[PDB]
């Protein structure tokens, strides 16, 4: 495997492992960017963007980031939270007054991002192009009875999340969560990450080679059944999956970019001299909501304001309070504030571990060994 890209000399462990990574068909393409006060400083590819292996995964290669998305949501509403146009204890009905529906009147914001508002899924029968159309998935989430009750335990929201972020969003910025991140971040920073991915781009799109084998879930319960085991629980063809804004799963980015973005929450909230966020405003959206198991993740999981918490698993390294993102099939993201770094690995053949793929683990690990 012909690895290329930039890994100085202090970092030679992260190329050992990634070139490792490779070995005996563990990958198709992938790329690990990782990043020192915002400064990407290890930025390395290797394999193919397309199934046939003739084409490099390369500097311009995009990838669906899957749920690796929802740390860029985290990240919008923080923003809006810490401009004081939105409160994290506010109730979401404050907003999106048709969210009342059902005796949801009392959730709050934080409440629904770190997973506790009991909408996980559709339990009851549902087109499942429902999800092309936002409106409709909004009124349905917003009539919909909670699943299980607040401050019990979360129930990771695998699509679902990303409506209830983006329509929050929508409603008090005005523009799409996609619009936003565009025009506030990655236009004037020249970031390569999109929600809602213009026909122009889409020849980039690496092809995705899907898992082996199916991820192992915990025991049944109605919220990982409307989560992923309905005909409905996930989202019309290729193009219009790119073409829309889903929030909770349909970014495409490359890894420095993320590692980039993260890394201004590394770094102050300031990427390139600009202040996306204030400190305060990265302390609040990522402080513990709660901990313990989840509903539908089959794990012990510390939820910040969307944004995944490194403990108690620390697939993001050693820092407890590091936070990020992880995506279905082994995409990252995270941040580490207490040490100033962050990393992204993005890759296109799908494991079946719903967080902490260890190819990804591996790489930041090497990573943290040569700081």
């Amino acid at each position: 495997t012909d690895i290329t890209g930039v890994c100085p000399d202090r970092f030679a462990a992260v190329r050992e492992v990634f070139e490792q990574n490779f070995a005996d068909g563990g990958e198709l393409g992938a790329r690990f960017a990782f990043a020192i006060e915002g400064e990407v400083v290890v930025d390395l590819m290797g394999g193919f963007a397309d199934r046939k292996r003739q084409v490099p995964f390369g500097p311009d290669t995009l990838t669906a980031l899957f749920s690796t998305t929802k740390a860029v949501a985290a990240l919008l509403i923080a923003r809006l939270v810490d401009e004081g146009r939105l409160a994290y204890d506010q109730a979401v009905a404050d907003v999106w007054p048709e969210f009342a529906q059902a005796g949801k009147d009392a959730v709050t914001v934080e409440q629904a991002l770190s997973h506790q508002a009991g909408l996980s899924g559709f339990p009851d029968e549902t087109d499942p192009a429902i999800w092309f159309d936002w409106d409709a998935t909004c009124a349905k989430l917003a009539a919909m009875a909670p699943l299980f009750p607040i401050g019990s335990a979360s129930g990771y929201h695998p699509v679902t999340y990303g409506y209830l972020a983006g329509e929050i969003f929508r409603r008090v910025d005005g523009r799409t969560m996609g619009t936003a991140l565009r025009e506030d971040i990655c236009e004037p920073l020249g970031l390569d990450l999109w929600i809602g991915l213009p026909d122009s781009e889409h020849d980039r799109v690496a092809d995705l080679m899907r898992p082996t084998a199916m991820p192992q879930f915990g025991e049944i319960n109605p919220a990982v059944e409307a989560a992923f085991f309905k005909p409905w629980s996930s989202p019309k063809g290729a193009a219009e999956w790119r073409r829309v804004e889903i929030p909770s799963a349909n970014g495409h980015a490359t890894a420095p970019a993320l590692a980039r973005l993260m890394g201004a929450l590394a770094h102050g909230g300031t990427l390139d001299g600009r202040s996306l966020i204030t400190p305060a405003g990265i302390k609040a959206a990522t402080a513990e909501r709660l901990r313990g198991r989840d509903l539908v993740l089959p794990y012990e999981i510390s939820w910040g304001a969307g944004f995944m918490r490194n403990e108690p698993n620390f697939y993001y390294g050693p820092t407890a309070e590091a936070f990020g993102h992880s995506g279905w099939g082994g995409s990252c993201a995270f941040a580490d504030p207490t040490r100033g770094v962050s990393g992204a690995y993005v890759m296109n053949k799908q494991g079946n571990a719903l967080i902490g793929d260890p190819r990804s683990v591996r790489l930041i690990e090497a990573a943290y060994a040569s700081l």
